[PDB]
C-alpha cells in the first residue's frame, strides 16, 4: 500500500526506453501495453511498475500545434493541470482515465483507464517543469545527451542518413533545439540523479560509438545515497587495465569525486571507454560501494540479464543499472 | 640448544647530504635500538653496531686516501679509488660467518687508518656510493636499495645548507656541483638500474617551490621477486590518481596527491607508488596506510606508529619518511623470509 512516483526526463531518440527497461527489469517482468486497448498506446504495465508517456498530456494535436506555430517541446502545448490532477489521483490509489497521443496519426485518441500501481513512472519532456507535479515526485531522474552525441546519433539513426537526402536535416534539429534549450534542458538542475553522455576523450570519434558517461548524484537526500569508490569524498582517477577486465582499443578510465552542479553539491562517478568481455564488471562492481545492490553480483547479473540491450558495453548501461537499484531503494525506504 | 642463524646483507646506495642517515635510522629503528659507534676503538670509525644491525660505510674501502685521488686526478666517486677486491672478500667473509679486519677511512684526517675487527652480525648493511658497482658484491646482497635525489632537489638543497642563507659559503663556490657531477652521473647514478627498490625525490607539481621544501616522492619497486612483494593502493596492478578527502587528512596547501601504477624502470617492469605534497598531522596518515596493501606490516598502524616513534625526523611529513619506513618493513620481511 501507498504508491511511489518516479519522474524520468529524457528526449526522443537518445535511449530513454532502454533506460526505462533497465529500471523496470529490476522489479522483474517486462511492462507491456494494455491488453485490448489502443494499439498505439504509450503506456506500459508490469506487476510492479506502470510507465506513462507524458505526450498523453499534449493539449494540442499535431495539426493544432502546427497552426499555433508551437512545437511539442513548448510548455503552452502541455496540459499541466490535467497532468498534475491525474498523477496526484494515481498516487492516492484513485484510478484515472487518461488520453492517448497517437504518434502515428498525430491525434489525441480517447482513454485508456489507468489503475494506481505500486510504482508509477512518468517519462517525457516535462516531468519537472510544473512545480505542482514536481513536488508530487519521490525521485527525479534526467538523461542528458550532449548535442554532439545527440546530433551524431540522428545522422545515422535516420536510416544511415537515408533522409532527407544530404544531409540536410540538420534542421529538424534547428526546429526542436531552441525550445529544448529553454524548456527541457533547465529541468536537469533539480534532478536528484543525472546521467550525462559526452564525447569520449580517449580517441577521436565522429560516430558517438565511444562515450564518456557521467553519473551526477545530489548529496543530502533522505531518499538515496550516492555510489562511490574506493573512498567517499575523495577525488580518484582509475584505469582498471589490463588484467582483471579485458579492454581493447579504446581503454577504460573511471573518475570519481566531488563536484558542483548549478550551485548544488554533487558527487560524480564517470566512465570513459568500452568493456569487451561482459563478465568482469564485477571487478568494477566489487570496488564500487553504496551501489544499493542487494546481493554480490547484482549489477553484473542485471546487466547479464539484459545483455542484448544497447549501451551494455559502456557506462550507459552500467550507470542506468545502478540508478535502477536506487529506484528500488527509494520505494523500499518509503513503503515500510 | 645449538645453532646457527646466518647473515642477511642489505646494500644502500646514496649520495651524501641527502638523508642517508635518516633513511638508515628509520631502517634500523624497525629492529629496535639505536646503533652506535664501536665503544673503545678509533674515534673516527665509520661503523655503527646494534644487536640486530651492523652498518659499514663503504668509504672504508677507499683504495686511495685524500692525497691519493689528488695525485691521480680523480674523485672519491671514481671506481679507481675503491678496492672492490677487499670489498668482495670481507663482505663475502661476513655473510658466511667469519669476522674481518676492516680499514677505517678517517673522514677528518683524509687517510685510511688501522683496521677494526668486525664480526658477522644478524643483519649486515653496506652503505655508500658503490654498493652495487662491482658485480660480485651485488650478487652477494639479499636486498638492494637506491636513494635517488634529482639534480634540481640536490641543487636546491645544497643551495640552502650552503649559501643563500642557512650555510656560510658563496653562490659561486656552489659549483663544486660542477665538479663531482660528471662522476656522479657516470659511476654512481647507473647503480639504480639494478636496485630492488628505489626512492626518487623530485620537484613537486602542486605548488611553485624553488627550495626543495615540497616533494614528489616515488617508490619504484621491481616486480617479481621471491624476497619481497611491492606495495599497492586500492587495487593491485591498476593505475590510480588519488587526492585524499581533506576532511579525512588535514592539509594546508598544496595538499596531497597519491599515484599508483605499473611502469618501466630501464626496460624493467616495476610498480610505482607516489606521494606529492605534505600532510600536517602525522597521526592521520593511518587514513592513507588504510588503503595501502602489502606494506609488510605486522599489525595495522605499524607504518604510522613507526613514524610517530620517529616523529622528529626529517621527512616525517611527506613521502620521504613514509616510503623509507615502508622499505624498512620490506627489509624486515626479506630477513624473515631467509632465516624463517
Amino acid at each position: 500500500d501507498k504508491t511511489v512516483v518516479i519522474g524520468l526526463a529524457a528526449d526522443s531518440g537518445c535511449g530513454k526506453s532502454t533506460f526505462m527497461r533497465r529500471m523496470t527489469s529490476i522489479f522483474g517482468g517486462v511492462p507491456k501495453p494494455p491488453a485490448g486497448g489502443n494499439p498505439d498506446s504509450n503506456t506500459l504495465i508490469s506487476d510492479m511498475t506502470t510507465v506513462i508517456c507524458l505526450d498523453d498530456y499534449h493539449c494540442l494535436d499535431r495539426n493544432g500545434r502546427k497552426v499555433k506555430g508551437v512545437t511539442a517541446l513548448a510548455p503552452e502545448a502541455q496540459n499541466f493541470d490535467l497532468m498534475y490532477n491525474q498523477v496526484k489521483a494515481l498516487k492516492e490509489g484513485k484510478s484515472v482515465d487518461k488520453p492517448i497521443y497517437n504518434h502515428v496519426s498525430g491525434l489525441i485518441d480517447a482513454p485508456e483507464k489507468i489503475e494506481s500501481p505500486p510504482i508509477l513512472v512518468i517519462e517525457g519532456l516535462h516531468p519537472f517543469y510544473d512545480k505542482r507535479v514536481a513536488e508530487l515526485l519521490d525521485f527525479k531522474i534526467y538523461l542528458d545527451i550532449s548535442d554532439d552525441i545527440k546530433f551524431a546519433w540522428k545522422i545515422q539513426r535516420d536510416m544511415a542518413e537515408r533522409g532527407h537526402s544530404l544531409e540536410s536535416i540538420k534542421s529538424s534539429i534547428a526546429a526542436r533545439k531552441p525550445d529544448f534549450d529553454a524548456y527541457i534542458d533547465p529541468q536537469k538542475k533539480d534532478a536528484d540523479m543525472i546521467i550525462q553522455v559526452l564525447p569520449t576523450q580517449l580517441v577521436p570519434d565522429d560516430k558517438g560509438q565511444y562515450l564518456r558517461v557521467r553519473l551526477i548524484m545530489k548529496e543530502g537526500s533522505k531518499m538515496f545515497d550516492p555510489v562511490y569508490l574506493f573512498d567517499e569524498g575523495s577525488t580518484i582517477s582509475w584505469i582498471p587495465c589490463g588484467r582483471k577486465l579485458t579492454c581493447s582499443f579504446p581503454g577504460i578510465k573511471m573518475f570519481y569525486g566531488p563536484d558542483t552542479w548549478y550551485g548544488q553539491e554533487v558527487s560524480v562517478l564517470e566512465m570513459d571507454g568500452q568493456f569487451d568481455k561482459l563478465e568482469e564488471l564485477i571487478y568494477v562492481e566489487s570496488h564500487l560501494s553504496n551501489t544499493s545492490a542487494k546481493f554480490y553480483g547484482e549489477i553484473t547479473q542485471q546487466m547479464l540479464k539484459n545483455s542484448g540491450f544497447p549501451g551494455s558495453n559502456n557506462g550507459t548501461g552500467l550507470f542506468q543499472t545502478i540508478v535502477g537499484l536506487k529506484v528500488r531503494e527509494v520505494y523500499e525506504r518509503i513503503v515500510k
